[PDB]
């Protein structure tokens, strides 16, 4: 029959470099793996990170994501690090700045929601 | 959580009874995680199953998820089966049907677009 549209958030596949970690030009990578076809559609990608500190300013969109590889410390605004891994669901509203200290090679699917 | 909007797909926290493997009574909750402010938008939930046959027809809505805890043997339309575990993500097409044996304890979190 035909092939299902099954991918695994493991697999080191079509990884586009993103952003890098504070003080080296690597870090990050994404993954599309889906888009509405719609204007200002909903986004579904993966992001992998190797340890590392990943400033984030706060950005005209919605985003919630889970995590099912790999540990950080997390943050958003003012907050205190909290530390998240396997299992932890992350939102963030529309403007709010973040923080990722990636403590071991981390792997997200975020589902992304343009507010431009 | 208590300082962010960082969840954990493990709590058994604000669950909503959903329907059931077709030989059992219970076993089966959603929760969700956010929804868009606007009309009919884009929601993210967990889903928490047992293991049992869930037969789903296709839906008018696009729909990805990743699976963080268990496997299943899973299909949509004619496709022969697919084992599924941790790390799998998996999108369904708008009136897409499908199959999920969950064969152990099974969560996932799910992004559905709601697709008149
Ligand atoms: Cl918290």
């Amino acid at each position: 029959g035909m092939t299902m549209p099954i991918f695994n958030i493991s697999d080191d596949v079509d990884l586009v470099p993103a952003m890098p970690a504070e003080g080296r030009d690597g870090g990050s990578y994404r993954r599309q793996i889906w888009q509405d076809d719609v204007e200002n559609g909903t986004i579904v990608a993966v992001w992998m990170a190797e340890p590392g500190i990943y400033n984030y300013a706060g950005r005209d969109l919605e985003e919630t994501f889970v995590v099912v590889e790999g540990e950080a410390l997390y943050s958003q605004a003012d907050a205190d690090p909290v530390k998240i891994g396997p299992g932890s669901i992350v939102s963030i509203a529309k403007g709010v700045p973040s923080r990722l200290e990636i403590l071991s090679s981390f792997r997200k699917l975020a589902t992304v929601i343009p507010k431009p």
